[PDB]
């Protein structure tokens, strides 16, 4: 491992990561809901229901089963999201727990009606300490949304407790109807939660804990425990490159600029892909510090988030061993920072194929970055290019917290990113590059500007500057802005592993 | 004719509208590029050519045409937007305009590359005092964008005198291009979807003063004796026994009473569609202000150009009248002002459909007065509802000004309205409904909040709230806040009349 | 149409205004210091000195020859009590006044303060000893600025003659030069006096009903000709810009038209004074920090200025000169009934105006008020008015800026500032910003699409209603209100005097 | 100490300058309008014409004279900026590109109608080929303002491709045809040396601030200094240290680049006014700790807070082409960058000036007047008859004057009236605003002698004239404040205003 600077001796020298949780010791087994009824013998046994739907199942403790048979669940709704547990003699006359959670109106159950059920659900498992969870589903739902509802079940039930101070489940049953056409699902949930936890770990850290080099030493980590060719490109190697616009961005920080670069080569029983993250550890602005009110300052840590998500979905393939296909995990990571060493704005630095910029802005850094990292992925000679970045703010007023945005050269590219959403469950919309707006980037001096002088559609004009750096390979660009955070619950999403797993995967 | 009220005698009492331009007066004949060559009789002559291309067009004039064949274009090089004017010398000793105008790379053209050429060349007929123009198309060009130049080939030339204290014009138009007989049809459609868009941007650019509640709805009157269509215009009395709480609340502090305008066109017997136009002829913001820097108070007059473009729809369906479809134009007329008669911030009012409504924001008013014509509209018992508005300035931060967007409850009528924006080359953007933003617009009180607490997605929220108002119709939403208003130009666009009328026209 | 309209009863209807102030009950004279010697006797004698110079009669002509600690600087001063010849009794002070020979107007505002200040903490009888040589125009002033921080504003105090001075003596070397200006500033004090106490008057006072009652009153009394024009033919006269800006107040458009015609034995001069009573700035409404609405009701200086102009030729009486009074007057306020950012309005000489900011609004008036002087047939036209905002920045608070059309006419109050004493910077109308008014639809924008550079595109758009006359505009934004003070300066009464009397 | 620091290898170590532009390769001759007329053979033929105003000029070839002769005007009102192109047969039958350019109306043309009139054209030669033009005047012009149309005219025509990734045709023979042609004739070679000199300050400013840093930036003036023969003086940190200029380097204490202060002088021969003129040099102003964040501070435009500093150097060039005698000229810059470190100094921190006096920092992005502070005390030194410093100083210049006027301030009235001569005569306009005494206690501080900016005047370019007044002790003294009219905002370049101005007030002195 390269050693991290320090400042003091106190900093921190290595990303703490949890690479074991409570669900790899957890047994799942799907059981048929009326061949292999739920015995009710212990721990908590919920039922997933409906709007005004009666429970229609049976359990095999003849007590439990006969207060069942009352049909009285006092004043549960089925409304998605609300809750009633409470605890009741058995046969053995051993206290165990009933809930009831709703799911909203029959047959009309998306993502967004999974994620309330599974946290309604972890809401009392969080407030109990069962060994033995039953979960049995009384509602139509797909395999593949039936598996996202156990990924966001252990995404909502494993905490993060690496920076406090400061006996889990052991057995979870899941009842539902055909259980054969879910079985396998449950291991590739295993390794879609772990990957979406892995990138959030890494989006949760703090910015002395998470810096280029330690984020660099912690993908060479990675590549080894899911057997990945690692390559870790240095400052020198960089500047042989050309890569200016990248190393500008980076000439405030004490910390040196790492490109990561992970190679997955499955076995030859043809496609190409290269996956691009953007990786800044702590986005202040530069000399454009983000100090208007609503910047956000303090949570500019998950301005690597795409870098994240590419790292999480390196962990998926690489466990996954797919045949036939090839992929490198590539992202541009830095600082960006305020130094008598910065960039300033208006300074005009030059791409690695030849372009020159004019920094209309140094808050517009991600999109430096990016432009290196694409022209280095081109270079790969790959049949598509896929980029994940938080980019543009104005993601929040457009498509908002909830759905990410695609932009592209390519429609068939932006029709798998789109298939993969689907069965991934991460909601992606697609977003237009508009010709219009690609004037507003002209410089008077450089051959471009970073930012636009006369359009507000920053997400449009962003995705038009990153478009001067693909030749001709079919590229496409996922803004995360919006949906990497969740504001109100304070913790990041790992939103975009599962999506690109997914991607890789269908190729 | 309703007086208009009025403070001092000079406040004015009607909208000036022209019903007569200059290309009522201009011939426009469409001619075989290579059959019935250009004369280079007199006038002016202009080549559309892509770049890097020659010209292989002739004309009859010899001299003219040897002086063409050396090839010689200077340093023209059919760049799109740049262009070549002279003046030369032809058989009959009289001196002719010759002209170049680039249209850009061949085979690449669309709506934007058409609108840079008409504008380039409308800048050399401004300079200049032709009779004849003759445009001689090198260039490939479908039939219906064929059609859209012309219509803003005349957008541009038209010029608004109607407010300056301060014949003149050109006669004779000859279209020159390959397989005339093609584009034949579309000049008297040009003719009448040009008056539509010309009609609507000059009750837009029309000052408040001018354009107020009463005087567009005379406007209405006046427009529907013209063309044809049925009129009925309802009054603050029928208002409130329709109950209409929330549009009544947006107007109680003007001077101005509301007005309510239903149109309706029923074409020969040999569908029933309902299109609904914001119509603010003001929007002050009410007691939430526009006073933050940026908020365009000056510019507010064009919150009615929803409302315009349905009337300019109105025009084209009543003059081409076609059969087998039954259409009503509908805007809920009102002004947001400030006033000790003004609904305050946090009132709770009730709409036409019995729905509680609490007012988190008065300049959120759009949507209110759109909420009890919704309910209006689909009381008539339409198969489809077509609300089209100036609604939230956050459109510009995410499709900018170019593409409109538009939002709806039924994907069949979301793909008319996106057929309806490629053949009538004004472009259109599908944006979704996310429901996870919903609960943002609960009210601890009321039913609904009208602006949302916690979601920044201004558009997608406005979407949902409107989507409270329709029962059981299909219904699509098109926001045209981003597009309606050229800033550059200082001068509207008429957005929405030709989408709209190609969707009456398709089905 | 004279009553004032009223919300509730207890609203005022008439400006409180004194007609009389202390000074004239006081006895001003004028003694040689070297021939008529100053008579110590008993009272206070105030002495002004210049740095680092010593002075130079009862008992004390021996304390003639002590005053240390006091240096002579600009606005120190002491105190002392004295012998004299009978003996037992009075004060003496020193005030500094600076270096000899480098008195401005500044020095002398802070020389007169610092006396003013002795006396606001104590006398009947008071002598000043003038040991500076100032000029016979600055020695007006100072007798000016004394009266103006002497004469105290007590008409909205709620708390209720004999505690003024009432004998003033004035010692100066070759004394004979200076008696004609007393009474002269007898009357340039009330006339800036006068012209303070409509600024400093409220709204809920000052509103354009009772000012142009005030007009009316204070024309009765110099026997100036007056003619108020009403709602109806400021419509006949089509005076669609002035009309729109008071739409949206409860109180009727008022233009005030005084007018003064000397004795004949030529000139005609037109003097136009902004009249916004208060200017809330419209739906543009002044929400933004450091707009200051809490004391827009000093946007009405000019007409006070003028009018109080109207005072000071209303009874000097010039001979030879014709002058006219004029003042658009109106309030800016939000209602239903106001014009709206955007509208478009037609000015009485028929050019289109669009509306980008309705806190554009002074403009808007003068422009009526320009055609309607211009009409007049005069040969020169000035315009005084609290305008911009930029002159804060620009020159600041002492300076005010003046822009024109005619060179002559400009150094005439240029001229006018020197005598005056009330100064003034002449600023350039840049004719490249002349198209940064342009509009779409209308002719004219009443503000700028792209040039910061605000008065001077004020003046821009101001010279658009002059065709073809000599005409000079000053812009008193920022020294009209005295921010530490917190009162007005009555600005450009004596500056627009002296412009009529030179002629 | 010359080396230019470096954070990676491929932060650039030169700032990038042309010393040849087209206009090197062009020759250009005045012919008479009459004697000499036009013979309308070859090339583009342009004639400036006023509002409503027929040919009157006539050409050698008689197709084309006959041409002129008959209107062919009937869309051309001559207005400004307005044109009217023609291809036309002459005697021999070859084709002659001739067109019309309108100015307005007669006897009023001005530096702003002759800018528009020299774009008009440029766009004409840019969509021509053809390397032979001549323009024929039809209009009165004096002497001055005819230099100041090829002064402009060029300054269109070229232009900068210094940061392009992409990639010489221009034209070759100028014919210009005047009345009294002789009148004009030694106007060509001085618009040759004014153009290059405005040419070259705008390159400098143009230059982006990691390739204009104070050190390439005083080693581009060692490098003027060369190829003009002047002598050139740079003082580095240890004698600055030594002249105890405390002031300007305090503001550079956060920069990784060291303090430079450029000396150039010229001597010319003797055949005995000595002048000194100061230029801000500022290669990037952040504003410190006090940093440029409020909405419409133009953080990314701050490179050209050297404009004043480049207009010096630029004058440096014409002075040293032309060479005038008895003159003695010094050109100074105090050049420095303004950046946020450990290392800066701090808001409310008090630096000691190299005259003695204390000054408390209200404000850091108020950094230009404390480095013009210790470059006025050093200029004084110097034993001058004249000081005249021009720095892009007070934003508040944009709010007063705006962007066509700079404000000159000064302490003597006979200098601030030559600076308004040479305003005139070189056609960059200039208003003269006052020094009001009364604001000078808002700059008194509790503990410093001085602090750098007022917290009660608000008219911030008075203020800022009142804080420099405090550096001159007996010498006669000028302020050219050129914030505002610097920066064209419209056309997103630099005007290298005050070359010209400052050329001028040397030449005729
Ligand atoms: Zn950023
Ligand atoms: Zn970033
Ligand atoms: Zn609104
Ligand atoms: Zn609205
Ligand atoms: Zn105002
Ligand atoms: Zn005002
Ligand atoms: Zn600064
Ligand atoms: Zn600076």
């Amino acid at each position: 491992a390269t050693t991290v600077p320090q400042v003091v001796s106190l900093d921190p020298t290595t990303i703490p990561i949890d690479y074991h949780t409570p669900i790899d010791d957890l047994s799942i087994e799907v059981k048929d809901i009326s061949a292999e009824a739920c015995p009710a013998d212990e721990g908590l046994i919920v039922f997933l229901l409906n709007s005004q739907i009666k429970i229609n199942s049976s359990v095999k403790d003849n007590t439990i089963n006969e207060f069942l048979k009352e049909g009285n669940m006092e004043n549960f709704t089925g409304k998605l999201g609300t809750s009633k547990s409470f605890y009741i003699a058995n046969d053995q006359k051993k206290y165990v727990s009933l809930a009831y959670v709703g799911c909203g109106p029959a047959n009309e159950e998306t993502e967004l009606e999974i994620r309330k059920v599974a946290y309604a659900l972890v809401t009392l498992l969080h407030d109990s300490k069962h060994k033995k969870v039953s979960i049995i589903f009384e509602i139509k739902i797909e395999e593949a949304l039936f598996r996202f509802f156990l990924e966001h079940l252990f995404y909502e039930y494993v905490t993060d407790e690496r920076f406090k101070s400061a006996d889990f489940i052991k057995n979870l049953s899941l009842h539902i109807a055909n259980a054969d056409a879910y079985k396998g699902q449950i291991d590739k949930a295993r390794v879609y939660f772990y990957g979406t936890y892995y990138a959030a770990q890494l989006i949760a850290a703090p910015s002395n804990y998470c810096n280029p080099v330690s984020l660099s030493n912690a993908a060479v980590e990675l590549a080894q425990k899911v057997n990945l060719e690692c390559k870790i490109l240095d400052v020198k190697e960089l500047e042989e490159l050309k890569m200016g616009a990248y190393l500008s961005v980076g000439k405030g920080s004490m910390y040196p600029n790492k490109f990561i670069h992970l190679t997955y080569k499955g076995a030859q029983t043809k496609k190409k892909i290269a996956l691009i993250g953007k990786g800044i550890t702590f986005d202040s602005g530069g000399y454009n510090l983000k100090a208007a009110p609503g910047s956000m300052i303090d949570l500019m840590k998950f301005d690597m988030s795409g870098c994240a998500a590419v790292l999480g979905c390196a962990y998926c393939i690489g466990t996954i061993k797919p045949d036939n296909v090839e992929v490198h995990f590539l992202s541009a990571v830095c600082e960006n920072m305020v130094s008598k060493n910065s960039y300033r704005p208006g300074d005009i630095i030059t791409a690695s194929n030849g372009k020159t910029i004019e920094v209309g802005n140094t808050d517009a850094e991600g999109r430096l970055t990016l432009a290196d990292a694409l022209v280095y992925a081109e270079k790969l000679g790959v049949d598509y290019i896929v980029d994940i970045a938080t980019l543009t703010g104005a993601m929040l007023y457009s498509l908002g917290t909830s759905y990410a945005g695609v932009f592209g050269n390519n429609d068939q590219l932006i029709n798998k990113i789109l298939s993969s959403s689907k069965t991934s469950n991460e909601p992606v919309w697609w977003l237009p590059i508009i010709n219009e707006y690609r004037s507003s980037l002209n410089s008077k001096y450089a051959d471009l500007n970073n930012i636009s002088s006369s359009v507000k559609a920053s997400s449009v004009v962003a995705s038009l500057f990153l478009k001067e750096f693909i030749e001709n390979t079919p590229w496409a660009h996922i803004d995360i802005a919006g949906v990497s955070w969740n504001f109100k619950a304070r913790k990041p999403k790992g939103f975009g592993v599962r999506l690109l797993t997914e991607f890789v995967l269908n190729d």
